């Protein structure tokens, strides 16, 4: 059974690695349990708290948030849970959207030479769905707190999809064998210094290196909108606002938001 298999998070360690001279990480703490880590950081911004490059790690998470008011389940110590506080108001409001993909990106890269051999719909589905196997490996959700955006990522590390959503997927399904969440966990917060610098600093790499790992860019898609409108098309772009730009029998439809399915 994966409980074997989930020891915890050593947080001391976790410091040590990733706050100091040549790092951009101030503050990581991690919590047992909590409702909602993306919750608490917005909370602590609401009552004066600078949190830009703080870190908050839940070992559990009971009122997980997905978008568009959805839910996210976890296990105890099954995933890596955390949300990170990003200064935002110094970049035009119309490129945010591009931070949310930027952090799909990072977490991709954290993990993916992790798994063995790479396998059919491995990468990301826009906006950052992180995919691997077609299952959902992690998911990113960006939330508002003026001067600040609070990122949050789930990471299905032990996660066994009957716990959570079928249509998940964990590292150790993949066969990670024995994942190490400090190590993982290291890995994704180094990787998200890199593309929040990038994204800040509006560097063309950032998009190219989304193209290279979309696995949305090319497929026939069917595209659920906010409202519950579908639109199916052929997803052909990302734009400059990091919205989905679809191909619909020849007319172009440009999307914010939606959920999407490769069809
Ligand atoms: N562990 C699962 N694996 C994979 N699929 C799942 C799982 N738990 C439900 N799901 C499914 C179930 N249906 C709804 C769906 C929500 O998907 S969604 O709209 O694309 N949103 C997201 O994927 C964003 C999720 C962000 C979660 C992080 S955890 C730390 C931070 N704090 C917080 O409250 N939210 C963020 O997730």
């Amino acid at each position: 059974d994966r409980d074997r298999l989930r020891p915890p998070l050593d947080e001391r360690s976790l410091r040590d690695q990733l706050i100091g001279a040549g790092s951009g990480w101030r503050q990581l703490d991690v919590v047992a349990q909590t409702g909602s880590t993306n919750a608490d950081l917005l909370a602590r911004a609401a009552s004066g708290a600078d949190i830009d490059g703080v870190v908050l790690i839940a070992e559990h998470q009971t009122a997980g948030r997905g978008r568009h008011g959805r839910g996210w389940a976890a296990t105890a110590r099954a995933q890596i849970i955390l949300s990170v506080g990003v200064r935002v108001v110094d970049v035009p409001v119309q490129a945010w959207g591009w931070l949310s993909l930027a952090a799909g990106l990072a977490v991709l890269d954290s993990v993916a030479p992790l798994i063995a051999v790479p396998p059919a719909e491995t990468g990301l589905k826009w906006p950052n769905d992180v995919l691997a196997r077609g299952g959902k490996l992690a998911g990113i959700l960006a939330e508002v707190a003026q001067p600040f955006v609070v990122l949050g990522v789930g990471l299905n590390v032990t996660q066994a999809p009957e716990e959570v959503d079928p249509d998940a997927t964990s590292l150790l399904d993949l066969g990670v064998a024995a994942p190490d969440r400090n190590r993982i966990a290291s890995r994704l917060l180094r990787e998200l210094e890199a593309r929040i610098i990038q994204w800040r600093n509006a560097n063309p790499q950032l998009a190219a290196d989304y193209r290279a790992r979309s696995l949305t860019i090319g497929s026939r898609v069917r595209v659920e909108l906010p409202g519950g409108q579908d639109v199916v098309g052929i997803a052909r772009d990302i734009d400059d606002q990091g919205r989905l730009c679809l191909d619909v029998g020849g007319r172009t439809v440009v999307v914010s938001a939606g959920d999407v399915v490769h069809l």
